[PDB]
């Protein structure tokens, strides 16, 4: 029960409880405003603009915004009354100038940010849009952007808000998706309804949690939609004209537009130009209003949007009634995306994999493909979570699924690494560079850029602090290389051959191959450093294989067979143990089970030296199946990228990741060996492929920044994910790895392992470089 009234109270920060009721920016969507909320705090009498009849103005209460001669001491101007009666002009008119410093008014300690989020705003509207957009073209083009900003899967709008908010994934923060089921509350998230209020749906910490915890005034991001965007703003710049000890320090505006519009026209329709001039409307009067408090060279302002817009038509939908024979007994989440459960009623003879197989390459030009959540590239993050379900159906772009047989000419929430999904970044303001490009990167980081213009030591999140420090003129983050806690054994020549009984038979450098210094393993274990002609690799005596394998082919390499009487053969490695080897006789009793090479035999540099390639601490655990693709790579596309590179740097290795959670595997983790023995089978095989950005030096002697493209490719009994897979290697293996393309950041969270610690280049840009995706777009 509440009672009173909002009377000099609207928007006040402080969000307060029982038994007053409340005035904030979201009362209203909890429905806990005091009475006269509305008649005090949303008055649109007159207009949000000054004419110049009004200036020099009498006040009137009932006005929206004022034109008095005290509107700038209250700080209620509306935001052209400078340009309007004093003569000023528009910020969008000033010729840009250097902010080498936060040129602000007294008082103000430290630069504000304020974060000024766009629904829908794609990638591409910044220089499509560029002529009706000029307020967000002078901070594009004199502040610091990005050509795009990649949002985090599924590409919707509470998954990426809430992951600006974070810097975690939706599968760590929580929401993640726009409609959640959770079985354990037993209730549903959606966009309609009172369930999404309730914070037990959302994790993390988010951004102004963080300020608020660590004694930096912010308050909550999230707007009423009943509130219009100029209440929003002249809200914003009179909450930047309180005094001292109440001013916040961040800030947040939100515009539902362009998505709105976009739903409906398409991303590029004709009536999609007075959307994005609303837009640059609204940006021109948060900088007019800020000049007018002489904030605009004081304030940070961070222009960025939650994703992109695909032109979906209701023609380009597929239907899993034309697949499955029980359509109406299981439940879909629909649309750009797919999630599958099952009704709980009256059906027991449900079973996923009768409904994986149904939906499995069973029409030629199939526009979506069945995954169970475990099997998702790993770039995407989306398996670890209740709320995901484990049947996905991964849509093609522009296309729909649905259960059975328009209202809409656009949409969003695709694979991330799609162009149209790509959304913007903006920053500009002291502490932000001047008219200076840089790389595209995920939204993900933002949240510890954020922090570090706020003086905030930020929570645990899935960015990588330092990465985007080339951003910033100031208040840089010092990134400090982690620790190797494992030092590696380099042994020699202790075992002679008869010592193993392996059930094997065959009749029978560190500056070259190891170009950036050995990988750190950054987890308690037992490895040892083992040295050959061609390749390098840290061998793990718990694992019983390599962690890593480092190797450097160059331009002019030899790629050759593997000779008949080397086909079968595996070779006892004299440095390492039998206790710690593999044996051949478990790949002879595993029927389901083969073995392949991480450094390949193909690429060796003479006969002599191929025979190191067949030594038993250099084979791995490998499906037939998955065999096919491992080989083709190592036998062609190793080469032809070495090739077309200039030479290339591939360090590769296996990965254990059977819980699903992104993140190593502890030995008690690993959910199956090879047959009778103690050889864990990896869930995933990645390779980090490195080379010189300068093509016209050489790989294994590069000076300059360095270039880069890595996979996570899945250990799997078969290729149902690849519907060319009947067909020769070279049709559709390539395909694979380009949907399963990954960061080095994703294999080192995978893997336990830091790679890069001994290069001539700035930590900083080695972190830009790991956490880089070849998106092949
Ligand atoms: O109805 C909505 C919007 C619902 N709310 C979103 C959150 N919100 C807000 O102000 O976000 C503020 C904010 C929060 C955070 Cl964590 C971080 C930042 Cl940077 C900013 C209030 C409105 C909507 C929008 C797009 C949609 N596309 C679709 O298919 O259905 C849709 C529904
Ligand atoms: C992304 O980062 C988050 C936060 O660091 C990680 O989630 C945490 O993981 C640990 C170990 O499982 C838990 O103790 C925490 O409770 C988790 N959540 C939070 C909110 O702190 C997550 O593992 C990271 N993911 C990846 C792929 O690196
Ligand atoms: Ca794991
Ligand atoms: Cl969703
Ligand atoms: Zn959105
Ligand atoms: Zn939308």
């Amino acid at each position: 029960a509440t009672s009173g009234s909002c009377k000099g109270r609207c928007f006040e920060l402080q969000e307060v409880g029982p038994p007053d009721c409340r005035c904030d920016n979201l009362c209203k969507s909890y429905s806990s405003c005091c009475h006269d909320f509305d008649e005090l705090c949303l008055k649109t009498a007159r207009g949000w603009e000054c004419t110049k009849d009004r200036c020099g103005e009498v006040r009137n209460e009932e006005n929206a915004c004022h034109c008095s001669e005290d509107c700038l001491s209250r700080g209620d101007c509306c935001t052209n009354y400078q340009v309007v009666c004093k003569g000023e002009s528009h910020w969008v008119d000033d010729d840009c100038e250097e902010i080498k410093v936060p040129e602000c008014p007294a008082g103000f300690v430290r630069p504000p940010l304020i974060i000024f989020s766009v629904d829908g705003f794609r990638a591409s509207y910044m220089k499509k849009g560029s002529k009706v957009m000029p307020n967000i073209e002078k901070l594009r083009s004199c502040g610091t952007h990005a050509p795009y900003m990649r949002p985090v899967y599924p590409t919707k709008t509470f998954p990426n808000l809430y992951t600006l908010a974070t810097g975690l994934y939706p599968e760590s923060h929580g929401i993640v998706g726009n409609s959640m089921y959770d079985p354990v509350f037993d209730a549903s998230f959606h966009l309609r309804g009172r369930e999404k209020f309730n914070h037990r749906w959302w994790g993390g910490q988010p951004l102004w949690i963080t300020a608020t915890k660590q004694g930096v005034r912010a308050g909550t991001f999230f707007w009423s939609v009943s509130i219009p965007h100029e209440r929003r703003i002249l809200t914003i710049l009179q909450w930047l004209s309180l005094p001292d000890n109440e001013r916040p320090s961040v800030y947040a505006f939100y515009s539902e537009q362009p998505d709105f519009s976009g739903h409906k026209y398409g991303p590029f329709g004709p009536e999609m130009t007075n959307p994005l001039r609303e837009i640059d409307k609204t940006v021109g009067q948060l900088m007019d209003g800020l000049k007018q408090l002489r904030l605009h060279r004081c304030v940070n302002v961070i222009f960025v949007g939650d994703h992109g817009m695909e032109d979906v038509t209701c023609d380009r939908t597929e239907f899993l009634s034309n697949y499955l024979t029980n359509v109406d007994d299981i439940t879909l989440v629909p649309g750009t995306l797919g999630r599958i459960r099952a009704k709980s009623i009256a059906n027991s003879k449900y079973d996923p994999k009768t409904i994986i197989a149904a939906l499995t390459c069973k029409k030629p030009d199939q526009h979506f493909k069945p995954y169970m959540k475990q099997h998702l590239p790993k770039r995407l993050h989306y398996a670890n979570n209740r709320r995901i379900e484990d049947i996905h159906l991964l849509v093609d772009r522009r296309w729909h699924v649905a259960r059975k047989p328009c209202f809409f000419q656009g949409d969003h929430g695709f694979d991330n690494k799609v162009n149209s999904m790509q959304t913007v970044f903006v920053g500009y303001g002291p502490t932000f560079k001047y008219r200076t490009k840089v790389p595209p990167f995920e939204n993900i980081e933002l949240y510890n850029v954020m922090c570090d213009l706020l003086g905030l030591k930020p929570a645990p999140n899935n960015g990588t602090h330092g990465s985007l420090n080339h951003l910033l003129r100031t208040n840089t983050f010092r990134p400090t290389m982690p620790d190797e806690v494992s030092r590696p054994n380099y042994p020699g020549i202790m075992y002679l051959q008869s010592e193993f009984d392996l059930g094997c038979t065959c009749d029978d450098t560190e500056e070259r191959h190891l170009l950036y210094g050995r990988p750190a393993v950054l987890y308690r274990t037992s490895y040892d450093i083992l040295y050959h002609t061609d390749f390098e690799s840290g061998y793990s005596e718990i694992f019983l294989m390599p962690l890593w394998t480092s190797y450097t082919i160059s331009k002019q390499a030899e790629v050759s067979s593997i000779p008949e009487h080397l086909t079968n053969c595996v070779r006892p490695d004299v440095r390492v143990s039998p206790g710690f080897s593999q044996n051949c006789l478990a790949y002879k009793n595993d029927k389901q089970m083969s073995y392949g090479f991480l450094f390949p035999p193909y690429l060796s540099s003479s006969p002599e030296a191929k025979y190191d390639a067949f030594l038993v601490t250099n084979m791995v655990p490998m499906y037939p199946a998955f065999k096919r693709v491992w080989a083709y790579f190592q036998r062609v596309l190793v080469k032809k990228y070495a090739s077309e590179r200039n030479g290339v740097n591939v360090i590769s290795g296996p990965i254990f990741d059977y819980n699903y959670d992104g993140l190593r595997d502890t030995e008690d983790e690993i959910k199956q060996y090879v047959e009778g023995s103690s050889i864990p089978v990896p869930t995933h095989y990645y390779s980090i492929i490195t080379s010189c950005l300068d093509f016209t030096q050489p790989a294994d002697k590069c000076d300059g920044p360095l270039s880069v493209s890595s996979f996570i490719l899945p250990h799997r009994p078969d290729n149902d994910e690849s519907c060319a897979s009947s067909e020769d290697e070279s049709k559709w293996v390539e395909e694979l790895m380009k949907m399963h393309t990954a960061r080095v950041r994703d294999i080192e969270h995978l893997t336990g392992l830091d790679f890069y610690r001994k290069t001539s280049r700035s930590y900083s840009e080695i972190l830009t470089l790991k956490t880089y995706l070849h998106t092949y777009e």
